[PDB]
């Protein structure tokens, strides 16, 4: 029935985002994406703790999909026979059938093709949701990502002015529940199925062992720090499919923030810390003013420093002594 | 002193809401309500776990009271001699005397009549609050509900347009703290008083055993699913008197959301997930576009699927293939 | 370089706030503050539990600093040799160098002078952040306060009208993690260093033993209740540097609330309960209408009544029977 142009997208792994237009002169298209599910044992911390992950496209989070209002998003979801469990996909951006979940349940060896019309603007979670107790389990095992539905005119500040980002990053935050043995050491398991009973018991107590960005402690640091230059406006999309978070850019601000993540609402301005409700994505833009290292955290600092939820930015440019200066370096008290 | 017309309301059990006008041509009235406290042992899950509940009018939540701005709400609170504890009522909608609590403490065998002027619009929690450590205990035992204070012109979108709902439901969410024995089984108690010491010990650790809507796992499912038709605008009032929640309609959206719950503020539009602060009520309206089953959850999915916090809607009407379609059903991967 | 007038401020202990102008005709100044760090063992509850606190200026929270937009805030941070640990300061109001943290690390015996330009309006957290796991530890040991950056025209309601407070209070909320021995009694330690291992173990489990205002259970009660008169507009700044909170004035409202705390955004109106994201300050103003006692709580009532997070207001003036009246005092049920 649907006679619109088709456009394929090559997804890229987080924190990066596939190339896209903000404002566009294109009309509605059918935008084609493929997600291939991978169950895999991964390392989640610098001590070598392992984790039975379940992923879209091999990553935690799943990749960010970007379209415009009124596009149709046509996703081929693939569950190779090398996996063990059924899986599906629920898009919080979509209308009907439990977000798509009720139309996309696939066993290992199967694939399905779902299309949904992007009638709601903003950033949105997508996640697996097979049914019943498997819903939380698949999500906290890593099976969640996000989609961004941009207005065709790009972003605005609510107050007729355009808001154009120079780059966008996607920070997916994951609460993880790794049980401990009697000794006190994290357990390892041979399969997701084998991990389930201990992992569910822990899940129901509502305290994660790890809270990470991009799948691992320290993922968005070192060589893989986020980057910017003084003068660049950076959009940071943050999602959390199961649990609240409170993002904060240490040494910066949220110049324009959509903490509930939906572009039909004006952004708030000049925030210190914002709030991502579990089950949502939000977005914050900041124009960097100072060079150096920044930390991007959830501002439960226990979670940030001790459980894994810290990213860095390395920013190049000229220091601004008007905005901040060390008037007197550390010295003995007179 | 107060020479206004009197109108009696027949309260109805949640999730339903007593009949009322949205926009009205009536002026201020004294609106009369009666709440009769019932302490009772109830079943809270499908395994037969019991719970020492304390209720207004026999239900968890207490019933939704609906009035208009500038009405006077005159409540007869009754504590029959068949109860064991003193009780009172605090309305977050009311001004003075700890919300009414300091004027309504009644022993078993007593009743009291409180009137308050509805000067604040929105949805608001009401709850018992006897004093000291009894405050949390009575609330988490079930002694909380909500009141809705509508503008006389009905609801609006902030942007001069009216927002009329076709039906309203009240979802009261309850965090419950049921201790376990050494075996690991939930305990049962012969009285609220007997439950108190174990229950307080658990409460202070801040992790509920159950998180339920309408008093029980599965209460708002099966025969008792919420209902709608495609085309109907449904208002969903959600309250949580003690603990945060993050509502989400799976397969839908919040078209217009007052997450802080107060009609003097414009609603936000197009939300995926919203946030009910513990100690508050909020409200979301959605116009259904697709038939079928929806789940209405808190989007801590552990809480939703594993601890009790899932409701269903069953929606009738015609499927819209433009909004969503299964392009290719599950098939073997080529 | 910077040729502006200098003004010294004499800080005062919370909940009070040093004298300041709301609207001002002054232009930018260099506003001088001194903070002297004190590590000390303190009592945190009415049972005599002790706690290894780390403070700015001897108090939990640290004192509220008040300036205007475009001022330069020049802080002399002093770490006397009588302390044991290095410390620094991070201002969420400031731009660059991890909020100042990367320019203010001082060993015992040292001081440093940092200046930052107040380019963002609102209330903001400041806290110590030495590095790594020490960050959460120093914060939850008490090393956090707030700064308020007022517009030069004072506050407004977003809707061209001025919002002038008659008084302001600063409520700093502190999550504390005091371990227990095998007996079940809270432990005491001889130094912060000695407390660290047990305290970190507890911290990572994310459940505080105490949640207090102004450093201690009951601090803002009795002789030290907050006060007001009927007719007075009171601004209540609330901060939480590590963990969410949900403030509520029992028997009142938030007439004008900036829950995210930033004056570039209009306030919300008529709230029952608001939300302070961990890592932030927010503010609420209320004009008292009724005399008597009010409780100001976080509306996790377990935290409020059982873990320490309750303040009182004692309000003088004439009772308003129009707003609320006890129509019939407690009596036997007919
Ligand atoms: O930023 C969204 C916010 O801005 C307003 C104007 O105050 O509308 C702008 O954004 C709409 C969505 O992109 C545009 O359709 C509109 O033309 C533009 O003025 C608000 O209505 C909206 O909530
Ligand atoms: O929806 C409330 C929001 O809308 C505004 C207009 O932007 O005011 C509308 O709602 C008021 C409350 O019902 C009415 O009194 C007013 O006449 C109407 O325009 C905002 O002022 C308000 O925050
Ligand atoms: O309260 C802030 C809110 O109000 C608006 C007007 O709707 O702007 C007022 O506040 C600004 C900041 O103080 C002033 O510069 C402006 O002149 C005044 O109208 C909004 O723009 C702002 O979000
Ligand atoms: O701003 N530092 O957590
Ligand atoms: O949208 N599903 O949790
Ligand atoms: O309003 N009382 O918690
Ligand atoms: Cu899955
Ligand atoms: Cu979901
Ligand atoms: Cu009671
Ligand atoms: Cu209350
Ligand atoms: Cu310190
Ligand atoms: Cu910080």
């Amino acid at each position: 029935d649907l006679k619109l142009p088709r456009q394929k997208v090559e997804l890229v792994a987080p924190p990066f985002v596939h190339a896209h237009e903000q404002a566009t002169k294109q009309g509605p298209k059918i935008v084609e994406f493929k997600l291939t599910i991978e169950e895999k044992k991964v390392v989640i911390d610098e001590k070598g703790t392992t984790f039975q992950a379940m992923t879209f496209n091999g990553s935690m989070p799943g990749p960010l999909m970007v379209v415009h209002e009124g596009d149709y998003v046509e996703t081929t979801l693939v569950n190779p026979a090398t996996n063990t469990m059924p899986h599906n996909i629920d898009f919080h951006s979509a209308t009907g059938a439990l977000g798509g979940g009720a139309l996309t349940l696939i066993n290992p060896g199967e694939q399905v093709v779902l299309r949904w019309k992007a009638t709601k603007t903003g950033v949105f979670v997508y996640h697996c949701a097979p049914g019943g107790p498997m819903i939380p389990w698949h999500v906290v095992s890593g099976m969640n990502g996000a989609v961004m539905v941009l207005p065709r005119d790009g972003l605005n500040d609510g107050k007729g002015h355009a808001l154009k980002y120079d780059k966008v990053y996607y920070v997916g935050e994951q609460d993880m529940y790794v049980p401990r043995d009697e000794k006190g050491n994290f357990k390892s398991y041979d399969s997701p199925g084998e991990a389930f009973t201990d992992t569910e018991e822990m899940m129901k107590k509502l305290i994660p062992s790890h809270v990470v960005f991009n799948g691992k402690v320290g993922a968005l640091t070192g060589k893989n720090a986020l980057t910017a230059n003084v003068g660049e406006n950076v959009l940071i999309v943050h999602s959390q499919a199961n649990r609240d978070s409170r993002p904060h850019l240490i040494g910066g601000h949220g110049d324009y923030v959509w903490e509930t993540g939906k572009f039909g609402n004006a952004p708030e301005v000049g925030l210190e810390t914002w709030f991502i409700r579990g089950g949502s994505a939000g977005a914050a833009m900041y124009k960097f003013m100072q060079p150096g290292i920044y930390a991007y955290v959830t501002h439960n600092l226990i979670e940030a420093a001790d459980l894994g939820a810290t990213a860095h930015f390395k920013v190049e440019g000229k220091w601004n002594d008007d905005l901040m200066t060390q008037v007197k370096a550390p010295a003995e008290i007179p």
